[PDB]
Formats: C-alpha cells, sequence, structure tokens
C-alpha cells in the first residue's frame, strides 16, 4: 500500500544510532 511512511519511521531510529 501506500504507507510506507512507517518504513521511515524505522529510519529515524536508525538515525539515533551515533547519538
Amino acid at each position: 500500500a501506500k504507507k510506507v511512511f512507517k518504513r521511515l519511521e524505522k529510519l529515524f531510529s536508525k538515525i539515533q544510532n551515533d547519538k
């Protein structure tokens, strides 16, 4: 569906790894 938007949220958790 057009709700890959959820995957975007998971990607955000990948950016908060260096923090």
